[PDB]
């Protein structure tokens, strides 16, 4: 996250860190004790058998006992278009179930087809690059962003941090977009480079997939 701040320890218990060989590579949201939601391009060309789903984390550099680690067991995708970046959502079923607690909580989703309006205040988070060039975050960052509709496909939910050079950057993909306490986006792609100050970042619109997500997570 470029231009944000450190989230209070365990402020967002549904936040998940996807990792390959000790290193975080994508964000995800816990949506059921045994289901995580992320961006389809995260598991795209990656050895899924080796991806570890870390829950209950805050500061990735330290050994935290709050953490619960699961492995992916099943992959569900619904028309992910790799070239046009459409339907960039993947449901990953875990090999076990998170013990729900103060650190590990389940996220809530909007209703099927709940379109966000231009100007809505939302909060983004992730452990991605701290700067266009500056290293990956170690402590979960958060960022106040505003929904916009200009310079944005209806097949995406875009945000813009008006009047500043801030936004999601590499490593935030998969991370949630919580608007009104509901996950309305799944960090997908940026334009003009991270934090251009000119282009909106695009999130996968969770709302347009609520029915599918449910038929799976039951
Ligand atoms: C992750 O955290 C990051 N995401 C990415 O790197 C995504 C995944 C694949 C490519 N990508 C991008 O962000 C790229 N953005 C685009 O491909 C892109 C830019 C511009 C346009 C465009 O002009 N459009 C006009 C019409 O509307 C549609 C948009 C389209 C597509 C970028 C690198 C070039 C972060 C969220 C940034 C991750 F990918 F998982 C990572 F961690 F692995 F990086
Ligand atoms: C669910 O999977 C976890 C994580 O499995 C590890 O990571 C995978 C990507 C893969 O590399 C596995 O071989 C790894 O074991 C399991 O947690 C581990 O379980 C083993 C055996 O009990 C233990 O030695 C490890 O320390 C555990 N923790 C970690 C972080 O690896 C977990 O037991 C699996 N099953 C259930 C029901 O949760
Ligand atoms: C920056 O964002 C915080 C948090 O945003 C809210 O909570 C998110 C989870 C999501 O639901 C967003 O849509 C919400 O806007 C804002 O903090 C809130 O501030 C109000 C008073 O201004 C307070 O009543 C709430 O309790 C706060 N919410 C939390 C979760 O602490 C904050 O106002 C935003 N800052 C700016 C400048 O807009």
């Amino acid at each position: 996250i470029v231009g944000g701040r450190r989230a209070r320890p365990h402020a967002w218990p549904f936040m998940v860190s996807l990792q390959l060989a000790g290193g975080h590579f994508c964000g995800a949201t816990l949506i059921a004790p045994n289901f995580v939601m992320s961006a389809a391009h995260c598991v795209a060309n990656v050895n899924v058998r080796a991806v570890r789903v870390v829950l209950g984390a805050h500061n990735l550099s330290r050994r935290e006992p709050t953490r619960q680690v699961f492995a992916v067991q099943r992959i569900f995708e619904d028309g992910y278009d790799p070239v046009n970046l459409l339907n960039d959502i993947v449901i990953l079923q875990l090999n076990g179930s998170a013990t729900i607690n103060a650190n590990v909580q389940v996220a809530q989703l909007p209703a099927q087809g709940r379109r966000l309006g231009n100007g809505v205040q939302c909060l983004a988070m992730g452990w991605g690059l701290l700067g266009r060039n500056r290293g990956i975050a170690s402590v979960l960052q958060e960022l106040n962003v505003t929904v916009v509709t200009s310079l944005c496909r209806r097949s995406n939910v875009c945000t813009l941090v008006r009047g500043r050079q801030a936004g999601v950057c590499f490593g935030d993909s998969g991370s949630p977009l919580v608007c009104n306490g509901l996950i309305h986006g799944i960090a997908s792609f940026v334009r003009g480079g991270c934090a251009s100050g000119l282009y909106p970042d695009a999130f996968a619109p969770v709302a347009q997939f609520v029915n599918w997500i449910d038929s799976i997570i039951q």
